[PDB]
């Protein structure tokens, strides 16, 4: 009751091959929808059959870290990059300590807070991955990036088999209830450790090739191939066939082993308005899905890069991660409000998501007038593929739960990071609802007089990630990623006069090079 | 027990943006500019997805 | 300069923050910075030896 | 806690506040300027803490 239930623990240790963060921050949980659970759905809104849902809203919260700035800082993240070829996460440990449960009540203005020594908070986690796993979905209430702010515990809520704002039989409806948790006291704690499968390092690397480009400059091939099939002489036109081996002068054409990796087209889009096209393209344009009827518009889809040669002005009408802005808006808003990521260190190997994929013959030539190359804006597949993943980011996700079906492919998290068939579990909280003064006489009818109170307390979380350090004869110095040395009145990843820490920009973790 | 397409939370924002409206209202009927805005339970159809 | 002893490693920093109480939050979510806390302050003694 | 005119302190048994030692001088040592805030020279005296 008078003892501190745990310490605050934060900090980062560098060890070889090996690195260990630990963050704790100060969370408030409030009762939500007043010990109730409801049936949540689209009818009578909006509308839209591409918007439609059915799921049920729980009193319960849940705590969610699945953002690296959680973890790394600015330095750190720094550090990782400007060293590493790649890296991963392998074990964690999960501590809820200081458990504060405040009691509240309102009078004619008056509004005192007290203490419920006497009151409990629930806590468990879904460890058999029973409950419907929302962390996947790149949500806001995770611990914020700078440890001395303060955050409230996310709303759990769910969906099920849903047909138009109407669901079906075989819908599910799961109450948190039914498992079993762990009460805590002012004076309690809850400690949990997990550990991370065996999954490939995050490419922190950037070829200094393009798979286009590998053979050696110098020396020809002993392979032919048909040069020419007009043949020139000086009668305009003459058939013949002739054949040419490769050679430095024509790379194009020299017989490669394999394949830029898949692709699907999408719209492109200028950052100067001004260069844009006219009308609304932004859902009749933009690239989708067709799922059960009602289609969704695709996301950061096939790893594919944003801009190619100079032309860095232009990206993929939905195929970049885009970061907020601390005081960015929630509808409007406007470029100078948002972060655009640019995936460019993927050209060597991944085609560019506005450009076509390449061009596939349509026919024959039998006294046809040949020939029919067609573009291609959708590919997948083929043996001989070659690509890199979307890159992380500091402020991006970091892991997400694959789904359970028969089969997947490259179960790599399109928005990028780490696919996990046993992800973190869901930490579950939740206030136990302590009842007002009851009646004097029994009464069966569904009890509805509870005292207000929420609770607060710390959280400490502990994350071992593995390195793998470069080995590069490279001879030339390496890219890495600085400050502006530069005068300037801000400080980069600080707070303002007012107090309020900003990040300028996202960054990526592709600056080192490897040959390909 | 649910689709591919509707597994996020229906109660929760996204810290993610997109283009939202290419067109820009104001009264002059067409004006180009370039807006975004954060997926929303409003809009499940444009959150970015993973799978 | 000040008068005194010249020490490559001083008496540490020892610092102290009373920990942030947040007051009664909303009823539904929001990732705004939290900016409603209880105030508070702490009072205690502290003790000092040394040997010269 | 103050309203109305009215001020009143209680106790926050279920509080606690944090302290910590720089012992590898990584923060900016701010003690070697003769700053104000110590330890009262009298015994009985009472002193605040210093930012």
């Amino acid at each position: 009751v008078g003892n501190a239930s745990g310490n605050w623990h934060c900090d980062s240790t560098w060890l070889g091959d090996r690195v260990i963060t630990t963050s704790t921050r100060t969370w408030a949980l409030p009762t939500y929808n007043n010990h109730l659970y409801k049936q949540i759905s689209s009818a009578s809104t909006g509308a839209s059959n591409d918007n439609h849902y059915f799921g049920y809203s729980t009193p319960w919260g849940y705590f969610d870290f699945n953002r690296f700035h959680c973890h790394f800082s600015p330095r750190d993240w720094q550090r990782l990059i400007n060293n590493n070829w790649g890296f991963r996460p392998k074990r964690l440990n999960f501590k809820l300590f200081n458990i504060q449960v405040k009691e509240v009540t309102t009078n004619d203005g008056v509004t005192t807070i007290a203490n419920n020594l006497t009151s409990t908070v629930q806590v468990f986690s879904d460890s058999e991955y029973q409950l419907p796993y929302v962390l996947g979905s790149a949500h806001q209430g995770c611990l914020p990036p700078f440890p001395a702010d303060v955050f409230m515990i996310p709303q759990y809520g769910y969906l099920t088999l849903n047909n138009g704002s109407q669901a079906v039989g075989r819908s599910s409806f799961y109450c948190l209830e039914y498992f079993p948790s762990q009460m805590l006291r002012t004076g309690n704690n809850f400690t949990f450790s997990y550990t991370f499968e065996d999954v490939p390092f995050h490419s922190s690397y950037a070829h200094s090739q393009s798979l286009d480009r590998l053979m050696n400059p110098l020396i020809d091939q002993y392979l032919y191939y048909l040069n020419r099939t007009q043949n020139q002489s000086g009668s305009a036109q003459n058939k013949d066939l002739l054949f040419s081996r490769g050679s430095p002068a024509g790379m194009s054409v020299q017989p490669k082993n394999w394949l830029p990796g898949p692709c699907y087209r999408q719209q492109r889009v200028s950052k100067t308005k001004t260069d844009n096209n006219n009308s609304n393209f932004t859902w009749t344009g933009a690239s989708k899905y067709n799922l059960n009827g009602r289609e969704s518009i695709i996301n950061p889809g096939t790893a594919m890069a944003s801009h190619k040669d100079d032309k860095d002005k232009f990206f993929p009408m939905s195929g970049v991660m885009i970061f907020g802005k601390e005081s960015a808006g929630a509808s409007n808003t406007a470029l100078d409000n948002v972060m655009i990521t640019d995936e460019e260190e993927i050209k060597a190997t991944n085609p560019v998501a506005t450009e076509r994929f390449g061009t596939v013959a349509v026919n024959l030539q039998s006294s046809s007038t040949d020939p029919a190359t067609g573009d291609v804006h959708v590919m997948g597949a083929l043996p001989g593929m070659v690509w890199q993943d979307r890159d992380v980011y500091l402020q991006g996700p970091i892991w997400a739960k694959i789904p359970h079906t028969d089969g997947h492919f490259h179960p790599s998290p399109l928005m990028g990071g780490f696919g996990l068939k046993h992800p973190p579990p869901q930490i579950l909280i939740k206030n136990t609802p302590v009842p007002a003064n009851p009646p004097a006489e029994f009464s069966a009818t569904k009890f509805a007089s509870f005292i207000t109170q929420y609770s607060t307390g710390q959280v400490s979380v502990e994350i071992e990630w593995e390195l793998q350090k470069e080995n590069s004869k490279r001879w030339n110095p390496e890219v890495q990623y600085t400050s502006n040395y530069a005068k300037s009145a801000n400080v980069d990843f600080t707070v303002d006069n007012n107090g309020l820490y900003t990040e300028p920009r996202p960054i990526g973790t592709r600056y080192l090079t490897r040959p390909l």
